[PDB]
């Protein structure tokens, strides 16, 4: 995580987009702040404020971080964009390439208290997509 | 124009909430797509949807770019934001329109409604405009 970021804000950034563009171009916002391309990123196509209500949902075991249990499945089904590197040998990170996978999917989200710089409107935020279902 | 894909409270973050755009040309394209012709000029706000939804709540004023309005609402303190300028009014098509881009940090005034009824509960009122940054 960027530390001009809050987990909330990074957890958007990496996960939440209405529109995105295909994965070449929307990964290159992640990208940017690493020294090899991410070898995979799902973006829900979604709101904020949605993946907050799922928050408020059963706390259950992470799937992809089974030391945590602070993991919350939503209630229904989102349209999202899975993207998948094409070239993990590449130069550059501008340089990657990526796979586009649309679908729709349940996701679980690990949600914790809000930075402090986050909004009051939200006491629990997600901080991370742990894995789609 | 909005899309018909996106309430007004989704068309609004989608032209002007952005945390970290890309460049201007690029940013643009994602709006430029739905419409006819390349918008002449576009602010894209680094912040979150959260601090405007909280604008929305400040003292009613008259809306300084729409002026049959009066439901704009001056925010209370500065963003940080990006603004972009159409370089090539004259291009040939959608897909080569190029924006000059301008960092900046201002004051910006939104127009606020109630929300659709596919936006989430958590906003009962939404900003549907940016109406201009000050």
């Amino acid at each position: 995580r960027p530390p001009q970021f809050t987990r909330a804000q990074w957890f958007a950034i990496q996960h939440i987009s209405l529109n995105p563009p295909r994965c070449t171009i929307a990964m290159r916002a992640i990208n940017n702040y690493r020294w090899r391309c991410k070898n995979q990123n799902t973006f829900l196509r979604t709101t904020f404020a949605n993946v907050v209500n799922v928050c408020g949902n059963q706390s259950i075991r992470c799937p992809h971080n089974r030391t945590l249990n602070n993991c919350h499945r939503s209630r229904f089904r989102v349209p999202l964009l899975h993207c998948d590197l094409i070239n993990p040998g590449a130069q550059n990170i501008s340089n990657c390439r990526y796979a586009d996978r649309p679908g729709r999917r349940f996701y679980v989200v690990a949600c914790d208290n809000r930075d402090p710089r986050d909004s009051p409107r939200y006491p629990v935020v997600p901080v991370n997509l742990d894995t789609t279902i």
